[PDB]
């Protein structure tokens, strides 16, 4: 998928994350994310397209979505345990991942 | 190891995998093929040397390993709970990411 | 951070894990060296800075970190599970991943 789909992907999963009512339904929304994170490290985005392939802002980038797969590996862990409340609270505090690479390059 | 040798690892464990006994059998599998996906990221396969080192393609065959790891790791989650059966399916499942590269690159 | 700086982050806390008296302590020690991994493997080393962004060289320090994250995360789950014990043993054991990179490229 391309960038701006996998990041709707993101979005809509965070949403679904916290609406949640039981563990599987926040374990899969975890994993489609986890899916979308690892495909959007294989794009270009926009305001790097000048930038050299593997420049320090496009490994910088790439790296940005190893994090947030392991952030969302940490969480899916506590949905994994039944600890459904705890694993919606981490997906919340994901979004402090999403804005660090959102403040640079989007 | 070249990357070659790194293939023959994984296909050699998947069969290993699908014939184990028990849950140490499927864990050690797994871990062996997690290391040789993280060599193999460190190779050129034939068909990509022509391109750039950071090309999309050459990107796009990185994370081909990234993705292989974490689908391990889902995987060796089932055996570490002593889910070996879930385990020996889902590794299995492995072969449509084997497949999903090689039909690109190979 | 800069290179150094993550360095000293890992050794610092491979210390604290051999010293830790419970398993909050190495959980804990454990996730600030994945986060010090992660961002170790956005520099590029003073002994590969001649070398292109995308050398075999670059990738290889790059996939180290990979190696040293996964490595972290078994460790990390034997925290997880109460087995301390286990967990500081693995801990120790990554010196030889720590090693590896070291003989090649510091
Ligand atoms: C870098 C490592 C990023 C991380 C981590 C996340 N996002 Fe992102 N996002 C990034 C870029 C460079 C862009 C711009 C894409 C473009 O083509 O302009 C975006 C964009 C978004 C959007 C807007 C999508 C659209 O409709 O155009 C959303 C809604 C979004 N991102 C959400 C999002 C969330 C929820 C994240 C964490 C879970 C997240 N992103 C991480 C770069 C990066
Ligand atoms: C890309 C991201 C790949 C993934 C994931 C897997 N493989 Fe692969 N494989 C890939 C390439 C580019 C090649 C060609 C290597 C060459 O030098 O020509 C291969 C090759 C194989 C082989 C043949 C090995 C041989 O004897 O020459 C096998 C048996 C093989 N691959 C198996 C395999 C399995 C079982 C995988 C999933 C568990 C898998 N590969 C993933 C690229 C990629
Ligand atoms: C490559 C993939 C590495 C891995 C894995 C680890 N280290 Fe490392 N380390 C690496 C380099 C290239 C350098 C040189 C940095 C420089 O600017 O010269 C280092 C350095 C260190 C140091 C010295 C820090 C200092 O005071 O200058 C330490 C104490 C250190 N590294 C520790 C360390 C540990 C404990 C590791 C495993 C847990 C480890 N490193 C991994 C490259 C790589
Ligand atoms: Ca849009
Ligand atoms: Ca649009
Ligand atoms: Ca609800
Ligand atoms: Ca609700
Ligand atoms: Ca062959
Ligand atoms: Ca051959
Ligand atoms: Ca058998
Ligand atoms: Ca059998
Ligand atoms: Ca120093
Ligand atoms: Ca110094
Ligand atoms: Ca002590
Ligand atoms: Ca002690
Ligand atoms: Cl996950
Ligand atoms: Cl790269
Ligand atoms: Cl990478
Ligand atoms: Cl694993
Ligand atoms: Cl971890
Ligand atoms: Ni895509
Ligand atoms: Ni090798
Ligand atoms: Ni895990
Ligand atoms: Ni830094």
């Amino acid at each position: 998928a391309d960038l701006e789909d996998n990041m709707e992907t993101l979005n809509d999963n965070l949403k679904v994350i916290e609406k949640a009512d039981n563990a599987a339904q926040v374990k899969d929304a975890l994993k489609k994310m986890r899916k979308a994170a690892l495909d959007a490290k294989k794009a270009t985005p926009p305001k790097l397209e000048d930038k050299s392939p593997a420049s320090p802002e496009m490994i910088d980038f790439r790296v940005g979505f190893d994090e947030l797969a392991w952030e969302i590996h940490d969480a899916a862990h506590l949905a994994k345990e039944g600890k459904v409340k705890e694993a919606q609270a981490a997906a919340e505090q994901l979004k402090t991942t999403c804005n660090a690479c959102h403040q640079k390059y989007r």
